[PDB]
């Protein structure tokens, strides 16, 4: 198998179960709510609804946060399979995972992401689905750099021909001429600042109205 796309529960090696937790009040969020559209990945997903910009731009459209920090592809696919698509039917899915695939291939990574398109494509056929692509990281030049965009040339090949499949690259330059990042945009060279994510979010929230 792609161990990007064999769904996976995050294993707890450090006893308070949290990640178990934020998969449960997601279940109950699905099952007690109806939004039109759901966005679920990893730290940059979760960490927008860390406001100020989610209440502003993504609250009047009627959505869920289904984002945790350090999930890989199988992660998002596994609590997409058991519960967080149930009692709900959204008119789009975001999606952004894949830049902590770590081990895995750009390929392997590209086959997780189709993976959670095609799960998305079954229990919500009526969705649409928007891709993020995967932003660089890392204050210097550096493999995973290349390796997100690889996957991203990937994957965008990959939903050219899906009707109802959107590949989004939201990534306005953070990278600039010197090969640098710049704190100002990356706190850590990962995470966004609130500087980073309103171009992100800004790109984000245009394509989502003219989709619905």
């Amino acid at each position: 198998e792609n161990p990007a796309s064999k769904p996976t529960p995050v294993q707890d090696v450090q006893g308070d179960g949290r990640w178990m937790s934020l998969h449960h009040r997601f279940v109950a969020d699905s099952k007690d709510k109806e939004p039109e559209v759901v966005f679920i990945g990893d730290s940059l997903v979760q960490l927008m609804h860390q406001s100020e910009i989610w209440r502003e731009l993504f609250s009047p459209l009627h959505a869920l946060n289904f984002g945790i920090g350090g999930d890989s592809t199988q992660h998002v696919l596994w609590r997409l399979e058991n519960g967080e698509l149930e009692h709900i039917r959204p008119k789009i899915v975001v999606v952004w995972v894949g830049t902590n695939n770590h081990g895995h291939t750009a390929e392997q990574v590209t086959g997780g992401i189709k993976a959670i398109v095609q799960l998305v494509n079954e229990r919500q056929p009526q969705a649409r689905v928007v891709v993020l692509g995967l932003l660089p990281r890392g204050q210097h030049p550096n493999p995973l750099r290349e390796k997100n965009r690889r996957v991203n040339e990937l994957v965008r090949a990959a939903l050219a021909g899906h009707p109802r499949a959107h590949f989004l690259d939201a990534d306005p330059g953070f990278v600039h001429s010197d090969g640098t990042i710049s704190h100002h945009d990356m706190y850590d060279y990962l995470h966004l600042s609130r500087l980073g994510y309103t171009p992100v979010c800004r790109a984000l929230h245009s394509l989502l109205l003219r989709l619905l």
